[PDB]
């Protein structure tokens, strides 16, 4: 019975216990910044970032064939200087522990435009497989995520998240609130770690600008997380 | 700096911590019904419970102006045998100390068709200040929800609900989720503790059947909760 | 699988939660008194305080044969005019529902002179079954401690106690800590709850003077505690 | 308002969260060696093993003066051959991120013969500045402990062990406990860890066979704790 939990409301430059890639990388301001930004703080195309737990997570074992459950909350924003042209997204995810990062842009750092990550997409931009406005979504070892829901998205406003996994019946919930508009979206589906996922992982986020235009930073500003892994 | 916290995955009959009012009881089988029922399990028509927490929970003190957080959860249940003609509905919520029921049916048992409590309803029944459709629903000292949202109720299938109330935003959150149909409702919005409890409250659910009808039994089978009043 | 938990860092006027009796009562300053004490704040001889939790206790369940594991902590304090000449004590307890107080001075409110209790005494008296010196002790159903051990007390200082209770091994332990002193203490032993407890019970405190004499007040500054009782 | 917290009731071999260094490997039986032993089982003289866990700690904070409070638990035992000649020892400490091992056998591999460092000693061997009989110690930048109690280990037995630190009264405790003989020790002083160790640290334990003689293994079977760092 493994269990584990850290909590953060600010984010210290140089933390010894994450893990940062790409642009990504923490303000002194406390922010974690993932995509670089202008001295005017514009965010700039084609950027890139991510940003591990040092610790990795067990988050199934083989042997007893348990699997383990686990939550996760963070807020984030997003500063996007045309409403209009946005993307490309973020992403909250548990990869295995070695994992570099990938494709930019549409694939958010994720996923490669060729080829065991799993995850819960921000998603900004309308891609190919992308279905109509933002929205958030569980990916699943694919950018093409296995189920979606709007996401009432809002500039330069704050949203907090909140991320479930209950492994009894398998199920990944998402709600995403804005509270400073009172308004709120959820999405929850079936993912089957044993299948998708290492005896082992470690998590973090990832997060993209688009390529021809900038779109939007995407900061994180605080970060929990805590799992159990029954005997 | 008070806390609490409780949580049972059953309920047992008799226990000294509880309260039930009307109809309300706690089978053997460890469910909490609230409503009656036949021998064949039927709803029984102008039923209705409540059940409140024995120890009260201090909300909020006026001294220090300090406000609570807290969340809840539990996994509730509905069995109707005519799913066409459904009624009346279940709620959660928080009242004051001495609080006894009220009105039946479309009150919930919580307001007076006439006439300090707080709560969120899953409304079966369209009753004139109801929208269409079951919703999910915030009630702030009245049967008329300050705000809504559809629930994809499903019959007989168990829900997972959690409510959240953020003192420092002050918004009650709450989403409820059907794991058996991968579905899920969230509903967000502020409510001022401050000004409709008192500084000490009781909390429980209440649940009612239909008046010419049976409509549907409510019963509930785990309940957790915690709060957390600053310095 | 029942749990439960609360904390407390002062005690509010008139908390509603909790349950005093004898001239238990809690000042404004937040102290919990347990003891009559003078305008001059003497303590008053032949005086008596217990002070109940609302909420009643699971222990544990005959159904399951499950037993209950707690931890409760807690600062008390005590003031004695004449450090030479002190009594009666302090103690924690669990008892049944329905306690209400029993004999004074020595029998610390809990045992009767004649005569389902269980209890960690902070001794400050010899009496005839005491062993010699201020002392902790462990009581099962009776005044006469299964075990004990000095309590190298200190007047007017404040003392940081926690007992815990491992229902796996079925050992309460306890140790007091006095910071001010970076002095400590230490006691443990097996008691078994399912024969001294009900399924049910209330926990608190205790504290008596002196019957000839003063000696010493009994304050309690704070109080947490948590029970897991295991399906 | 930084925390963290992670359990384990076994130890999983090769665990990618953990540090083995020296001798220190997992059995597959789940428990923690840090001794080399014989195909019987035998302790080997001159053995010595660290474990160390991956994520770093933040102890205390320069920017904010603040400093962390933490607390961890683990039962661990030991084995000896001869009860009569027995060593050299085990700790539980916080070093900083890059510490390697040091001197073996009465150094408990902590500290140098010669020469950040804080810990407990659990002293199988009188040393000269040991005091006499297996103790308890408190240790601070050096293998002559700030504070001693005896210890009254137990061969072949389990105990469980609690450590605690308050950083508001910088008071580190450490009680021992033998369910087995239920029996019990503890100890306890301030300790500035603001001067001590730096601002991020990282914890483990050592263990130290004698030089001549093999005296006795010390395995490890679960490791618990937590810290907050607060704003
Ligand atoms: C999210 O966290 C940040 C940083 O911890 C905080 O300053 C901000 O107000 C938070 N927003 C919400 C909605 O909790
Ligand atoms: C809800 O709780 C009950 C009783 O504790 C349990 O048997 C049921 O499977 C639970 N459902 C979910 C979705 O957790
Ligand atoms: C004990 O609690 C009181 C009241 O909460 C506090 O003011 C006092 O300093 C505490 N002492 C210790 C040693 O924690
Ligand atoms: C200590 O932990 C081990 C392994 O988790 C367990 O098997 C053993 O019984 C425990 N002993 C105590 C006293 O808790
Ligand atoms: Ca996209
Ligand atoms: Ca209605
Ligand atoms: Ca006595
Ligand atoms: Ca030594
Ligand atoms: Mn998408
Ligand atoms: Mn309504
Ligand atoms: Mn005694
Ligand atoms: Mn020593």
């Amino acid at each position: 019975a493994e269990t584990v939990s850290f909590s953060w409301n600010k984010f210290v430059p140089k933390q010894p216990n994450m893990i940062l890639q790409g642009d990504a990388i923490v303000t002194s301001s406390g922010k974690l910044q993932l995509n670089k930004v202008d001295e005017n703080g514009t965010p700039k195309p084609s950027s890139l970032g991510r940003a591990l737990y040092s610790t990795p997570i067990h988050i199934w074992d083989k042997e007893t064939g348990s699997v383990a459950s686990f939550a996760a909350s963070f807020n984030f924003t997003f500063y996007a200087p045309d409403t209009k042209r946005l993307a490309d997204g973020l992403a909250f995810f548990l990869a295995p522990i070695d994992t570099k990062p990938q494709t930019h842009a549409g694939y958010l750092g994720l996923f490669n435009e060729n080829e065991q990550v799993v995850a819960v997409e921000f998603d900004t931009f309308r891609n190919s497989w992308d279905p109509p406005n933002p929205h958030i979504g569980i990916n699943v070892n694919s950018i093409r995520s296995i189920k979606t829901t709007s996401w009432d998205l809002a500039n330069n406003k704050v949203a907090k998240v909140l991320i479930t996994y209950d492994a009894s019946t398998s199920l990944l919930v998402a709600s995403l609130v804005y509270p400073s508009q009172r308004t709120s979206n959820i999405l929850s589906d079936v993912v089957d770690l044993k299948t998708s996922l290492p005896e082992w992982v470690r998590i973090g986020f990832s997060a993209a600008t688009g390529l021809d235009i900038p779109g939007e930073s995407h900061d994180v500003l605080s970060w929990s997380f805590a799992s159990n892994l029954p005997h």
